[PDB]
């Protein structure tokens, strides 16, 4: 579909057996998700925003699904406001931006 | 133009005469601009991200040509770490997202 961008571009995401609201965000390298405890393996990472750094887990090859449209790459994990889609997802279900 | 996401969507902007490289940022809701000299008057503002908050200088109704299209907005001036444009002004050039 397409998006306009009058109001936050927020989409359905299903990760790990849950549905949440999420930010397609082209100006983020990654994809954040607010505080969950996902199983399996993770990393610690820090990544670093407007105002600073915040602390995240890093987890890889994760399955999530952006409106119908299936992803899998690295999602981090912290204490983030929002949940943001990053380009390491976008670029998988074929989003691009348009004017 | 069509903009694919595998690198960061960076395309040149001008604005008070000069040229700058900006972020096209859906997930950005203000448009914010490195430390720069810009004509009119401003007024202070915070502006709230991953890391927490900046102050920035607020410069409203600014000519800003983006990728050969023109906007007039609001443009923060502030210690961002990249320039970004925001929805505010991607609105304003016809810009959405596609998958
Ligand atoms: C109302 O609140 C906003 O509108 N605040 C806007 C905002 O900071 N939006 C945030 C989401 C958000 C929204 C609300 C609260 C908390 C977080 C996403 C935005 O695209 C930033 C832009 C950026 C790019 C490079 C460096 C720094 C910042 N990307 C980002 O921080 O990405 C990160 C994850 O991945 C990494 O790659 C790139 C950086 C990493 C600001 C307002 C105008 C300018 C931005």
């Amino acid at each position: 579909p397409q998006i306009t961008l009058w109001k936050r571009p927020l989409v359905t995401i299903k990760i790990g057996g849950q549905l949440k609201e999420a930010l397609l965000d082209t100006g983020a390298d990654d994809t954040v998700l607010e505080e969950m405890n996902l199983p399996g393996r993770w990393k610690p990472k820090m990544i670093g925003g407007i105002g600073g750094f915040i602390k995240v887990r890093q987890y890889d090859q994760i399955l999530i699904e952006i409106c119908g449209h299936k992803a899998i790459g690295t999602v981090l994990v912290g204490p983030t406001p929002v949940n943001i889609i990053g380009r390491n997802l976008l670029t998988q279900i074929g989003c691009t931006l348009n004017f």
